[PDB]
């Protein structure tokens, strides 16, 4: 529940919590083993629990799924499916666009698809994730996508993040809006990032979004949102997106919440009227 025993630790994987890749006798088998840091505080150890707690609740193909815990002793255990080819943010970089490693057009509409049809089991449960963007994905064997969330402090992704003392961690360029202006999160708000996201699936995570811009300047950008006089900014047409697929994109950045498309219609638009 789960035994220990039964985990051989075999290489670490990154970094609050250290992850390691284990095999599990059953032979050949792996799976993701997220441990507590040995000097862990109160307050982490807490977080941690939570995020049990909080993990326990999904159970869909495209979000990351709980295998097992050791939390009855220390150190406290997670235990996922191992995702062989990492974070999507790294997987898409490390490839380039087929001409007439490489991944194509069609390939990149699968991608999306799963990440809509993970955050389409999320919206069933109202479980708003706030975070969703390409670094917060993993990449399993055959282009199989899982949803995760790794939280806002790895320094990898420092600079996706703006950061007042005193205030929450805030990933403004994934940001609707009424996010920025007012610090509270929705379904629709997902809705806003997802557009984002596959922004970045179509730019194969080669530029940061409004990348040319400050933080000041996609902050001041919310305002223009908000006062609605048409001076407000959007991210560009990626090369790999046609403008079929960019005017979804536009749609899931709607000025009313309303007005964005639900992931099941999203997801509709991926799977099956983007293939003609
Ligand atoms: C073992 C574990 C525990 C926890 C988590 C993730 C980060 N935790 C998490 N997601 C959430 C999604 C929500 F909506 C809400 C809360 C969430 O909390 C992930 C993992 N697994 C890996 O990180 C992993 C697997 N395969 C590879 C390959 C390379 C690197 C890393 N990995």
């Amino acid at each position: 529940d789960f035994p220990r025993s039964r985990l051989r630790f075999k290489e670490k994987l990154g970094e609050f919590g250290e992850v390691h890749l284990c095999e599990v006798d059953s032979h050949p088998l792996l799976v993701a083993v997220k441990i507590l840091r040995p000097d862990a505080t109160k307050n982490a150890r807490n977080d941690f629990l939570k995020e049990v707690k909080i993990m326990s609740r999904l159970k869909d193909p495209n979000i990351i799924r709980l295998l097992g815990v050791c939390v009855q002793d220390d150190p406290l255990c997670m235990i996922t499916d191992y995702m062989e080819n990492g974070d999507l943010n790294q997987f898409l970089s490390a490839h380039q666009l087929e001409d007439k490693p490489t991944i194509s057009y069609p390939m990149l509409l699968h991608v999306a698809a799963q990440i809509a049809s993970g955050m389409r089991y999320l919206a069933t449960l109202n479980f708003v994730h706030r975070d969703l963007a390409t670094r917060n994905c993993l990449v399993g064997e055959n282009f199989t996508i899982k949803i995760a969330d790794f939280g806002m402090s790895r320094n990898l992704y420092a600079g996706d993040y703006y950061r007042v003392q005193g205030r929450a961690v805030l990933p403004i360029r994934w940001m609707a809006w009424e996010c920025i202006l007012m610090g509270k999160f929705t379904t629709a708000s997902d809705v806003w990032a997802f557009g984002v996201t596959l922004w970045e699936v179509l730019m194969l995570c080669r530029a940061q979004p409004f990348g040319q811009l400050t933080d000041e300047q996609v902050i001041e950008n919310a305002g223009e949102f908000f006062r609605d006089q048409g001076r407000q900014v959007y991210l560009s047409r990626p090369p790999a997106c046609p403008q079929g697929l960019y005017e979804l994109m536009l749609r899931c950045w709607s000025r009313e919440s309303e007005q964005r498309p639900p992931f099941s219609q999203l997801h509709r638009f991926l799977a099956e009227d983007a293939l003609n």
